């Protein structure tokens, strides 16, 4: 249909603590959740099914990012590290160790030899996924970074900060090729990628998601009508039926966008907490999003279209 129909299907309980993360293996198979109870869950996409907790950090967790080939996961922790992990062992591959505060967001590249991370240190790091080392400290941003995404040929770097900028970073060399958004405020708490590297779609802390053109600098598209003035609330591309954006809220609901008019078409309600993160399935019209402390679940919703 011309607008998605998504019911909750499953309810996914275990964590102790706010869930801070969720997102799917490439391969479809599996949801990965952070939390701040310092865990990693894994979980079948399809039905919920618990398979196994990841266990190592030594505070809470506030991100967590699949490899392309679904064998690897990386997090991001308060105790300054992030953590390579073999999902089908949960074994601890590598500790990187370098970031003087919290780490708040990594994602690999699409080649998965580099890992990105943002910290409240203000910077970013570019790490190597065999050695574990640190291989360029980007002097990015003068307050906490909130996300980082490589594009789709893992040649540029997107990183977003409270201190109000969208910076796009030469992977290679770590120089900035330029400022996409250059205001004092409000905070810049989420940035990505488009599928195809055009775009960028960003969030800031003024319950505005935009779609920029990464080439021309320019605005393309704002989607309003969800709260969002306080987390680091993930966006999606909803790419498997119709083309929607997809985002938290601090109403508690699931948002989704039709990408090319704006117009809200779905609203997800059951959550008792903001919506932290939301994350589509590679294949199947599937969303799985997470909620805070009060509610501490994963809901995954499934629709025809
Ligand atoms: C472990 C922890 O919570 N660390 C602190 C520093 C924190 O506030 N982390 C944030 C993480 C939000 C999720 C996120 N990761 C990456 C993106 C976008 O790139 N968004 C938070 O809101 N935590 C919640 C809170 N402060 O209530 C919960 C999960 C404890």
């Amino acid at each position: 249909g011309s607008k998605p129909n998504y019911a909750l299907k499953f309810t996914l309980a275990g964590h102790t603590k706010a869930v801070s993360s969720v997102k799917f293996s490439p391969n479809g198979e599996w949801l990965a959740s952070s939390s701040a109870d310092k865990l990693i869950k894994i979980w079948g996409a399809y039905d919920g099914k618990f398979e196994k907790t990841i266990s190592g950090h030594k505070l809470g967790i506030s991100d967590v990012a699949w490899s392309s080939d679904s064998n690897l996961l990386v997090s991001a922790s308060d105790d300054k590290t992030l953590k390579i992990w073999d999902v089908s062992s949960g074994k601890c591959l590598k500790t990187l160790k370098g970031h003087s505060n919290y780490v708040f967001c990594c994602n690999f590249n699409p080649q998965s030899n580099l890992i990105v991370s943002g910290s409240f240190d203000e910077s970013v790091r570019i790490w190597d996924v065999k050695t574990g080392k640190c291989l360029k400290t980007l002097p990015a941003h003068s307050d906490p970074v909130s996300a980082v995404h490589f594009n789709r040929d893992g040649s540029l770097i997107v990183s977003s900060s409270y201190d109000g900028l969208c910076r796009i970073w030469d992977t290679a060399s770590g120089q900035c090729l330029k400022t996409l958004i250059d205001d004092d405020n409000p905070p810049v708490s989420f940035v990505k990628f488009s599928p195809n590297g055009k775009y960028i779609l960003a969030a800031t802390l003024d319950n505005t998601l935009k779609l920029w053109d990464y080439s021309k600098g320019k605005c393309l598209k704002t989607y309003t009508g969800h709260k969002n003035e306080k987390y680091c609330i993930f966006a999606n591309f909803s790419v498997t039926g119709g083309k929607w954006i997809v985002s938290g809220s601090e109403d508690n609901l699931v948002y989704i966008w039709n990408l090319q008019t704006k117009e809200i078409v779905q609203k997800l309600q059951g959550h008792t907490d903001v919506v932290i993160s939301t994350a589509c399935h590679p294949t199947e019209n599937i969303i799985a999003s997470a909620a805070l402390e009060n509610d501490k679940t994963i809901k995954l919703w499934k629709s025809d279209c």
